[PDB]
């Protein structure tokens, strides 16, 4: 045992650039699947990769 | 291929369980260092594995 000062911060959270994020209710234009057990998808602008569990599809006119 | 709506609130942070948590100046007490990357250390109850760059080891000499 040594014993040392922080000298800068450290979150243990990680950011996923590639992640698409999502709001429940958010409608999502699935865009490719099979990506790992990810799908890649769309909303509004952005577009990214999700777990596919988070959602299910829907008849775009019901 | 499809439309879905976000059944699940989806966050693109992820969390490691075995990251230790620093804030600057927070006192680290390191138990081990691996030459492979992170060391292994605690402040106060909480132990966890970091980065050597975050601290830094107090000298005795000054």
């Amino acid at each position: 045992p040594v014993f040392a000062k922080a000298i800068q911060k450290r979150v243990p959270c990680a950011y996923d650039k590639t992640a698409l994020a999502l709001e429940v209710g958010d409608i999502v234009k699935v865009t490719r699947m099979n990506i790992n057990g990810q799908w890649e998808g769309e909303v509004n602008g952005r577009k990214g990769l999700f777990p596919f569990t988070h959602v299910k599809i829907f008849d775009p006119q019901n």
